[PDB]
């Protein structure tokens, strides 16, 4: 139960703004429990691919997480970034619409108008998100053991016991948070997790927008969301040297992991 798709990935390449895959988007046009939706998909990919929902956080919109879109659909994934109902919900709503986003994507893969009619294996889907919107991807992920990977940023929740949580959860953190702070958000929340993979990326003196579109580390973070995306949503262990890395960079302030089998 292998799904690979695409070449042999190098460190170089999965530091590259784009993979070989080319890149369409449409908006949704009547979003069904959430705000509004891009979908990003493959053109020509070879097979059928995972979908991967992504929210943002409290007061913020599409832009703040938008760059996410190409950067995964380009290696083979569907990505929906959606508006919330209101930019004031908070993550148990940011949760329910992140899944709301991944069952309309699996509408639309059964929906002969739709550019990703087909395209879609709906058995693989993964959750993003930046704070309470990262907060949410952690609860889809506790609420919802299928899915097969959770990658949030900055995560924002108001409990850090994520100990349920048995999907493979890659935490991006940035060193100097001010609004989620790292000991007291990201590092309990990564803490509270004993029963998955799981990784930490912390960044260098980075702020709590340090992974979101247009930060000064788009090369290393891309490269471990995509590799940790491809490894756990595609069972594609030709990215597992990249998915368990601790990587040789000045430009990260810690790294830890737990179960990322080489």
């Amino acid at each position: 139960g292998s799904h690979m798709r695409g070449p042999n990935p190098t460190a170089a390449s999965l530091e590259a703004s784009a993979g070989p895959f080319t890149v369409r988007s449409f908006t949704v046009s009547r979003p069904s429990g959430y705000g509004a939706g891009t979908v990003y998909y493959p053109t020509n990919a070879g097979g059928t691919v995972g979908a991967i929902a992504i929210v943002p956080g409290y007061t913020a919109r599409q832009s703040s997480i938008k760059w996410w879109g190409p950067r995964l659909a380009s290696h083979g994934f569907v990505v929906i970034t959606i508006d919330t109902n209101s930019t004031l919900d908070q993550p148990e709503s940011r949760s329910s619409q992140q899944m709301a986003a991944l069952r309309q994507v699996a509408s639309l893969n059964g929906t002969s108008s739709s550019p990703i009619y087909g395209k879609v294996d709906t058995a693989r889907m993964g959750v993003m998100g930046w704070s309470m919107g990262g907060g949410g991807s952690l609860i889809s992920a506790a609420n919802n053991p299928s899915l097969k990977a959770a990658a949030p940023q900055a995560p924002w929740h108001s409990s850090t016991n994520f100990s349920s949580v048995t999907v493979p959860t890659l935490i991006f953190a940035c060193e100097n948070d001010s609004i989620a702070p790292v000991n007291s958000s990201a590092l309990p929340i990564y803490d509270s997790m004993s029963r998955n993979a799981k990784q930490f990326l912390e960044i260098n003196g980075g702020s709590h927008s340090c992974a979101n579109s247009g930060n000064s580390n788009q090369a290393l973070i891309g490269k471990k969301g995509v590799a940790w995306m491809k490894r756990f949503m595609d069972n594609d262990t030709r990215y597992s040297t990249f998915a368990c890395e601790n990587p040789n960079s000045t430009r990260v302030s810690d790294f830890r992991t737990a179960n990322c089998s080489l």
